[PDB]
Formats: structure tokens, C-alpha cells, sequence
């Protein structure tokens, strides 16, 4: 019965590494986190920080979500992230991703008891 909180962690958290070490990281992780079974998800960001540090963003800078919701929050600090997005070649079910390492602020939507991230909105 996967909760939105848990779906966030499966799609976006990778606390086991400080950054993507190889150019194949997104192909391996998108598959292994189950993000290509229904379709190729076009864009997905992984965050290489502890869970507590990411959950804490829900008490940091309140901003508008891209869709106008008001329950989005931007990290005060940059975070280590991996941008995964489909390449030109990518075509379901043969998904293909480019791996880009970056240091950026994250913007997430939060909800719940506990009040935790449930959607990754953007990096800036
Ligand atoms: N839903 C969702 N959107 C993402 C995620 N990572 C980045 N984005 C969004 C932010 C931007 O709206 C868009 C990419 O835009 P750009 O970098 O300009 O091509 O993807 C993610 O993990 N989930
Ligand atoms: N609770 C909640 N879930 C959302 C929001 N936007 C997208 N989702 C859900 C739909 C999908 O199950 C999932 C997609 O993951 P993400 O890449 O984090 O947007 O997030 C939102 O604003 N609030």
C-alpha cells in the first residue's frame, strides 16, 4: 500500500552515494527503482543527501509550486543531485537516460503527519 511519502523516497532518494559515479547511473537507477515499468518517466531527480536533511526542507522557504499549489518548499542550501532525463533515443519500453550531476536547490511539495516531501517539483 505505497504511501506518497514512501513513493517519494523510492523515486528520489539515494543517500548511499555522495553523487552519481558513472554515466550509467540513471539507466541503472531508473530501472531498479521501478520507474520505467508503465512508461519511460521523462525526467526524474535523485537527491544524494540524508533523509533527515531532505525532510527538513518542508520547514524551509515556502514558495509556489509550478502548478500554483502553495505547499512547496525550497531548500535554503544547495544539495547534491542527479538529473535523469530521457535521451533522443529513448522509446518505451526501451528507456534511455542521460545522467547529469549538479549542486542545486531543490523544491518539493510537502503533506502529511508527519509533514514530509511527496513530490519533487524542480531544482534551481
Ligand atoms: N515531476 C518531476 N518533475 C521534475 C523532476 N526533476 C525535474 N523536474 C521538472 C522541473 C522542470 O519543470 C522540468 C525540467 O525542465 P528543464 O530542466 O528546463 O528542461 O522537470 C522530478 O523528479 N519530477
Ligand atoms: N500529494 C501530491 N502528489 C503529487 C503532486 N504532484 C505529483 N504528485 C504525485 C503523482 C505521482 O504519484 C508522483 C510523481 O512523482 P514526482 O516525480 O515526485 O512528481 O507524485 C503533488 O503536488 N502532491
Amino acid at each position: 500500500k505505497e504511501t506518497a511519502a514512501a513513493k517519494f523516497e523510492r523515486q528520489h532518494m539515494d543517500s548511499s552515494t555522495s553523487a552519481a559515479s558513472s554515466s550509467n547511473y540513471c539507466n541503472q537507477m531508473m530501472k531498479s527503482r521501478n520507474l520505467t515499468k508503465d512508461r519511460c518517466k521523462p525526467v526524474n531527480t535523485f537527491v544524494h543527501e540524508s533523509l533527515a536533511d531532505v525532510q527538513a526542507v518542508c520547514s524551509q522557504k515556502n514558495v509556489a509550486c509550478k502548478n500554483g499549489q502553495t505547499n512547496c518548499y525550497q531548500s535554503y542550501s544547495t544539495m547534491s543531485i542527479t538529473d535523469c532525463r530521457e535521451t533522443g533515443s529513448s522509446k518505451y519500453p526501451n528507456c534511455a537516460y542521460k545522467t547529469t550531476q549538479a549542486n542545486k536547490h531543490i523544491i518539493v511539495a510537502c503533506e502529511g503527519n508527519p509533514y514530509v516531501p511527496v513530490h519533487f517539483d524542480a531544482s534551481v
